[PDB]
């Protein structure tokens, strides 16, 4: 079973903003997670072919990854911070739903999620 098309990172029909919260989401939140030692499995869409996960996209119908989020932030895809926060949460949720407690990938997601929560706890108020 092939990979699906990746999530959209460009859509000229979609209204966009550059906001201080979205800037924080790139400069602080994404940056922190991206540089982490456990970031690598999450830096691009799950390649179900290479990774021999033929049931992945049967189970996971809203795929998300930090490669996609990074592109969405750098290319100003979002209207608001909540959209981006939802993408991160979708990414973590997918990992927990597909895998089992104590799997390496789940421990990796937990570490990244801890940092995610720490950083969005201090999301600045809108300017
Ligand atoms: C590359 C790697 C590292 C530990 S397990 C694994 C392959 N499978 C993966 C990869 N990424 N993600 C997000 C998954 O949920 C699954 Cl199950």
């Amino acid at each position: 079973s092939m990979n699906p098309p990746p999530p959209e990172t460009s859509n000229p029909n979609k209204p966009k903003r550059q906001t201080n919260q979205l800037q924080y989401l790139l400069r602080v939140v994404l940056k922190t997670l991206w540089k982490h030692q456990f970031a690598w499995p999450f830096q691009q869409p799950v390649d179900a072919v290479k990774l021999n996960l033929p049931d992945y996209y049967k189970i996971i119908k809203t795929p998300m990854d930090m490669g996609t989020i990074k592109k969405r932030l750098e290319n100003n895809y979002y209207w608001n911070a909540q959209e981006c926060i939802q993408d991160f949460n979708t990414m973590f949720t997918n990992c927990y739903i597909y895998n089992k407690p104590g799997d390496d990938i789940v421990l990796m997601a937990e570490a990244l999620e801890k940092l995610f929560l720490q950083k969005i706890n201090e999301l600045p108020t809108e300017e």
